[PDB]
């Protein structure tokens, strides 16, 4: 009948608030999906998946992402371990699938213990814990991996929540040039850019609600009782600004 | 068979300002056809069209113009719904037939509700409401899409239809270079090449009359009563005028 | 023989002028076949071809030379005008061969005509008459399309014949710049190197006499009774000169 | 089977001077075989073949090497002209074996006659009479192809030939350029490398005795009766010390 | 099915130091697998396995990796011992499995001869004694290849360990950029990145004990009784903390 | 049985001067293989060989090393002259094996000649004596060609010798940039970075011995008896330095 009536009859149609965040919710973009990670991880490992979930993490943070490459710089024993674990969880490289494990996913869908890990691991990790305390005293190992956006409350006050990010931000500008021999003809921005989506996702995801987040940041030290961040955490987002 | 003497009696052939620019609206760049858009909307959607068209826009106006692309990086349930209105609707992406449907095209159809739709996605637009702010002082949320276009009556006083058109071309200057990472280094006037036939297009279309598209400009408080433009708008149009 | 005689007895054989002229004129650069187009255009045409040729012309100078792409973003009307046209006239893009039409073509072969509808068509060309005006006051509209060149008699004096081609080319350098997102790492006179070619195929062909040219540009306005150019044209040609 | 001491005894053997340059002469560059080439002419073309050998010149020298290419843009009456001669001439392109035309070829097999068309040919050259003009005065129209390399003789007292080849060279220059854009950005010894091979080669070939050369030099009045370069010669041999 | 749950009892699970500690020891990464080397050596060379290795030293020091390469550049004697050290030691190149010979494993494996060779092969390297002598006085000889990592005791205090591997990187740092051109353009820093990983992996392996290395270090000139690293590596050190 | 104590018993043979010095050299860069151009052109020409060879060093040294190319350029007689020596002698261009010839080999496999006949060849070679003259003073005609890298004693003293191949260099670097239109974008270092290893492995050869090659450097005035280079020899060298 008529168009522009109707039109002009849906644009009368309510904007309702509630709806639309909802849709914006599920239809932004996710970088990887923790719970499919956990279940395929139990389904694959059964009564091993805690134990080789913790070597796969210490795999992730130590040589990366790539099973099939670190196995042909290893070890005899470390390489047989490693193409155990490729053929039991079927592991890939990159972004595969929803239905696909990485390490990298692995990492960070167990965020709340890689976290804790990074702290043991400082001094093993591309960008070591020794440099990021010649760019902010006492920089905390709890931020120094990608994973760790999935523990930022996004409710966190304006200005405590931008700090966090800031002070994590110091790090993944570093681990991006040195993952990256090619962000060489990039800026503070450029790198920011390449790595500010995948960090948004993760700090938005609905994995881990916003309470469960914040207790593991107040007991990592980053913030206190109120979420207020740390002086080391306020150092770091600092030393971000300054930063290019 | 005497050629330049056709030349030349063509030549002496009435120049007829009438029937040339009859000519020119008839032959003049169409960006979308919003009337074959809610017909085929109606046509696939029967009793849901309506729900269906609203995230649709959501999706345009959060994640782009590529339902394939976007659903490889999207939530199980997001995925699933997206796929079916592929597959309910026959989405496509670019710029296909009359008889096609895109995302893009759904919101420019329905701009009416877009444009309100706009106040509450702002933060999570490709350029936020925020940043809009930072150029021009509480900038009208309603003018932060391409589809905006399709609510501007073209019969507006001369000086206020420019202001209209300059407040909202600062956001399409901001935004094709986002979408356009190619267009970061190019001028003003260039960017300003490459949307000014889409928004002219919509400003001077057929699709919902003068008096109408000017009743959305004053519920929307873009225009007073006497037809002229709020203070948030001519301070976007000086923005615009000093703009890179 | 002897090979070294015979050099030297047609060394010694005339250089006679004009019949190496007529060689040269034989054998320049040809653009396009003016009396191939309408002899085509009267061929298909029939009864219609006037009014076909005029719709086309106007095509041509508000679209482009490209009737496919033209079809993609215009009203169904007007798509199935154009759609009639390319069944009818067997239209083509670019430069195929001299059996071939295109819109460029006819505007070209027509140009008489063509420089008149410039009049009425002003604001909607790729670079607009109020554009013009900017770069130089009363800017002849007459002059604002690649058509024009085959209005100019090449035996008007020296300084009026520069004149003319000077303040032409204003128009095209702005023009050339427009139609392609290329010519940014170009100079005027890297520009002037794309455009003058065609230019000077136009102005030096057989099709239409000198006489009649000059007819032309004194009924466009363009030169007074003996040739010497208006004031608009020679405005435009000392915009030219320092232009870059 | 001592192979050093073979080495040895051929070091030992005659350098002979005489005997090596007759060697470097009968090995030394041709650029073409003007002997053959007037073969050819005569066979291919018989009692036309001296009217197609100034047409075949005209084309080389305005339109260029490329008979296949020039074709695509020329008039009706030109094409079928120069079709008719690519297949009575077995024309080919760039450089085939000695078995074959070129139009080159025949202007330079040709260039006492080449030469005095440039006078007529002037404005209608890739670089035209008017813009050597504004490198040297009065620039002797008949250097202007580099067929003129075979008109020179090589006898000339040193300074005389030097300042014929100089002069000749200022247009060489000039000329490579705008055949070659790629050589724009090249200094004047680079392009110089790229023309003095087929000069050298003409200028001491066996093709026309230095004594018609001479008399070819002095007829065209660029040398005097004493072998004396005129002063146009002179002014264009100093334009070429002092360019870029 | 609660996944944050499982999540969360994850993270509360024990992170032992020791545990992680032995698993980076276990996936850490190898350059090569001695053990292997020597004994496909020992497999394939039978009683001439110790001359063959003497030579593919040689070979790997003065000429590279690649003895396929190599051979097409090479003396007819040189060239058929290549061939057939490459049919009796199955030779391959770059970095295949840990079950094949090449040149660089042969020096890596058996580094305590490799090094003291390095003395003799100086003037041969690609970058030489005398080059070293340049950035720092009597460069030790003995630092001068890669393979010299393997000799380094790990158990040296941490100042001396220090400078023995700053002094053997300033060698590492002039070694890549030459043999790998690309890295001409990049930081101190940058490069350090390419070699540290090889550097440390041989620095830290289980092949020769600690006690061995140190004699080796001490028989080589380049610590004393005490441990303390020459005036030739405190030189090198040093030079290697200002070097661009 | 034990891998450790293989490698620590490895590590004790013998370092031994003699026998590694000699596998170097075996197993050094290989430009050319004299002995086996020599051999071949005594096995393809028969009693012809040594008229041929000086035939085929005129060539190289006037025309290049691509037979088939510099026939496409070359008088009938000529071309007839090197199609009958590709045909007898096999001839290939560029770097093929072994048993192949070239140009280039037969000039460096007999450069005692070769060098002599420069003094002849000077003003047709690629830069002329003149050139170089221009550079140095009475420049060594006898160094103008890569073929005298196989003259040149290595035994001479350091200074000396330097001086030699300095010298020798000033030539190699005018070369090199007549020869490629490519080492525009090139230094010194990076030109000689391309022509040193050719030079370095010829210097090096056990073709011809030391003495004999001296013997020659003495011969052609290059060296006095004690080896010191001649006055044009140091002051070749001494340009070199302060060349760019
Ligand atoms: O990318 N979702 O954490
Ligand atoms: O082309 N916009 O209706
Ligand atoms: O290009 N001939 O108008
Ligand atoms: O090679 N010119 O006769
Ligand atoms: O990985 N070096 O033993
Ligand atoms: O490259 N051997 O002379």
């Amino acid at each position: 009948d008529n168009y522009q009536e109707l039109r002009v009859q849906f644009a009368a149609q309510a904007v309702d608030r509630n709806e639309i965040e909802q849709w914006v919710r599920e239809f932004a973009y996710q970088g990887f999906d923790a719970r499919r990670v956990i279940e395929l991880l139990k389904q694959y490992g059964g009564a091993d998946w805690e134990k080789d979930a913790k070597k796969m993490i210490v795999l992730a943070l130590t040589r990366g992402n790539k099973p099939r490459r670190m196995m042909m710089k290893m070890s005899k024993e470390g390489k047989a371990t490693v193409e155990a674990l490729i053929n039991k969880y079927k592991l890939k490289e990159g972004n595969p699938s929803r239905d696909e494990l990485t390490l990298s996913r692995v990492a960070a869908a167990l965020a709340g213990w890689t976290c804790q890990a990074l702290v043991v691991l400082s001094e093993w990790l591309p960008v070591t814990g020794t440099t990021m305390d010649g760019l902010s005293p006492a920089y905390p190992r709890h931020m120094m991996h990608p994973s760790f956006a999935g523990m930022v409350d996004p409710s966190l006050p304006g200005d405590y929540l931008r700090a966090i990010l800031d002070a994590h931000s110091l790090y993944l500008l570093q681990f991006s040039r040195v993952i990256n021999p090619n962000l060489r003809g990039r800026t503070k921005e450029e790198v920011a850019a390449t790595f500010t989506q995948p960090m948004n996702a993760a700090v938005n995801s609905n994995f881990i609600s916003h309470e469960k987040r914040r207790e593991f940041l107040k007991a990592f030290g980053l913030v206190d009782s109120n979420g207020k961040p740390s002086a080391a955490v306020m150092a770091a987002a600092q030393a971000y600004k300054t930063a290019a």
